[PDB]
């Protein structure tokens, strides 16, 4: 079985996964809408009661399973719990990241495409007024995606967008086919530094932004000034727990798979806590210093609320490109910005797609080459639903992310710590640990963490399901049809996996 070559490379791969577009876009938007600096109170709390505990647990289950040659949850859940159901529950952690890959790698391709379009200067050049500057870029993006101009829910992506998507897929395969060490780890050692450099460079450039409408200091002001009155809202405390979950990448079965390449007695306590810290630093220091400030600097603090309510997607693909077109040498900035995003995704997409590679290797005894190619084949095929069918992307995101993560995490907690036994689990976490987990975290992992995840479940159940189930167009059933079909298909492979083992 493959293994991580260097302790550093492990942390950089793990952090590479956690650091993504969410760091630079989603996190700054969530903070501004939920108390600003006051949002740090429920965010840090969720990081300590839910994020950190679950991080150690997925690392634990991973290494525990990796020692026995199994990187995926259909096998691992069957080692913690020896039930027919546990294999089935485990399919979700094989199903979830495969659904994400079905649309993320594509979104990742956009950044690459925009990065190229900006580097060669093939971008709109306005013209004055905000809607006169944004619209050429709002339309620039829509021509790439192929946003429907009619009542039809049909996307028509440009030939370029499709070709970049193919190139992007190819790039992923290139790294993935070289294995864990000479591929993922080797790239994590290049990507993360390059990522940091670009972030700092952009940060410095943004602080020097001065327009008649405001400055970057106005952006850091609006973002970090604390509105404690919003801490009364449960929704802020829900968004915080959700964000931490989302930022660390919990519930996707990616940490589990990655940590299964960690050797049996190697540290996971300190190593995980490090990678988790790298992610958070990137979010508050780098990410919160580029997007929101620059937006406020150019449009003034007057629109800072309107900008934040415009969503993370608009901020990153319409707003920020439009601002760069108005700055000295801004075409290059667009290139640095999109190339910054590109790597941030590429370091996550190679992680997300490793779970399916691992399964085919571990359970179906496929070579790494075959396991990589077939995984690429599945993702490429399924993506056409995202590329061509409007709002398919959102349906996959909704189900996979939302439910998947919350439900799976709570499943991971119960199986490992309640079913497999808390004491056996706690030892599994602290074993080989450079530092030991604080004795108080035993109670957090056993009660506080699943309580949070459960209240999150209930709130989530009440607010978002009734919405998607009735008010959405009928075409969502196509996406539902397909993502259900995937789960059935993955059930079947798991079935074939166990039938092959009884023979040998
Ligand atoms: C927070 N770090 C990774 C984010 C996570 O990343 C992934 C998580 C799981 C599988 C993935 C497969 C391909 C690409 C990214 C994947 C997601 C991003 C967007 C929706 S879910
Ligand atoms: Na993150
Ligand atoms: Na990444």
């Amino acid at each position: 079985r493959e293994h991580w070559a260097t302790r550093l490379g492990l942390i950089l791969a793990m952090a590479g996964y956690a650091v993504d577009l969410g760091n630079f876009l989603r996190f700054p938007v969530q903070a501004a809408e939920n108390g600003g600096g006051a949002f740090m109170i429920p965010y840090i709390i969720a990081f300590l009661l839910v994020g950190i505990p679950l991080m150690w647990i997925e690392w634990a289950m991973g290494r525990y399973g990796g020692a026995q040659g199994h990187g995926t949850t259909p096998a691992i859940f069957y080692l913690l719990w020896r039930n027919r159901f546990a294999k089935i529950l485990g399919v979700f952690g094989l199903w979830i990241p495969l659904v994400v890959a079905s649309y993320y790698v594509y979104i990742e391709s956009w950044t690459l495409g925009f990065a190229i379009k900006f580097l060669v200067g093939l971008v709109p050049e306005p013209p004055t007024d905000p809607d006169s500057i944004l619209r050429p870029f709002k339309e620039f993006l829509y021509s790439y995606i192929g946003v429907p101009k009619g009542d039809e829910p049909i996307l028509k992506p440009s030939l370029f967008a499709y070709i970049v998507f193919l190139i992007t897929m190819f790039i992923n395969v290139s790294i993935l086919i070289r294995g864990i060490s000479k591929g993922i780890e080797r790239f994590a050692k290049i990507a993360m530094p390059t990522l940091f450099i670009l972030a700092v460079f952009l940060v410095i450039r943004v602080f020097l932004l001065e327009t008649p409408n405001g400055t970057a200091a106005d952006g850091l002001n609006f973002l970090w000034t604390p509105d404690f009155e919003k801490l009364k809202d449960p929704g802020v405390w829900i968004a915080a727990v959700g964000q931490i979950f989302f930022s660390l990448g919990l519930g996707f079965g990616v940490l589990i798979t990655f940590a299964s390449y960690v050797r049996k007695d190697q540290d996971i306590v300190l190593s995980g806590l490090t990678a988790a810290t790298l992610n958070e630093k990137a979010s508050v220091i780098l990410g919160g210093s580029i997007s929101i400030p620059a937006a406020v600097a150019f449009f003034g603090v007057a629109n800072a609320v309107a900008i934040a309510k415009a969503g993370a997607f608009n901020l990153g693909f319409i707003t920020l490109p439009a601002i760069f077109s108005q700055t000295a040498g801004g075409t290059f900035l667009g290139f640095l910005w999109f190339f910054l995003l590109f790597f941030a995704g590429l370091t996550s997409s190679i992680a997300g797609m490793q779970g399916m590679i691992a399964f085919l290797e571990d359970e179906l005894k496929l070579s790494r080459k075959h396991a990589v190619l077939w995984t690429a084949a599945i993702v490429f095929f399924s993506a056409h639903l995202v590329m061509f069918l409007n709002k398919s992307l959102d349906e996959m995101d909704f189900w996979a992310t939302g439910i998947g993560v919350v439900f799976f995490g709570l499943t991971e907690l119960i199986i490992f710590f309640w079913i497999f036994g808390a004491d056996k689990a706690w030892e599994e976490i602290n074993r080989g640990g450079i530092i030991k987990v604080p004795r108080i975290y035993y109670y957090v992992m056993r009660y506080i963490t699943p309580a949070f995840l459960a209240v999150l479940l209930v709130v989530w159940a009440r607010e978002y399901i009734p919405k998607i189930m009735e008010e959405t167009h009928w075409t969502v059933w196509i996406t539902r049809f397909y993502i259900i079909g995937l789960f059935l298909f993955l059930t079947f492979l798991v079935f074939l996996a166990e039938r092959r083992r009884n023979h040998e």
